[PDB]
């Protein structure tokens, strides 16, 4: 919805995100599927500079990604690393929401 909630959403300092710990928590309750982003901050809020009403924005360059999804077991996931260009919503030069990977 904003910076702030995008960073604790969809951006990680460890590759190796703790699927089943972080998205039991109540920001993600259990939900199938998570994207994260590894990278400091900067990197990622400098996707969307210059951009003041909301417009999705697919990255020019390809980011580390970390993907949860859950398995068959609920709120259990399998964790999968792939590096890909991703589309986010950006809005007064920040990100506020992730639209997805590959493709806006």
């Amino acid at each position: 919805q904003d910076w702030l909630t995008f960073q604790k959403k969809h951006i990680t300092n460890t590759r190796d995100v703790d699927c089943d710990n972080i998205l039991s928590t109540n920001l993600f309750h259990c939900k199938d599927k998570n994207t994260f982003i590894y990278s400091r901050p900067e990197p990622v809020k400098a996707i969307c500079k210059g951009i003041i009403a909301s417009k999705n924005v697919l990255t020019t360059s390809e980011f580390y990604l970390s993907d949860c999804n859950v398995t068959s077991r609920p709120c259990k996931y399998k964790l999968k690393k792939s590096t890909n260009k991703f589309c986010v919503t950006c809005e007064n030069q920040a990100p506020v929401h992730f639209v997805g990977v590959g493709s806006c």
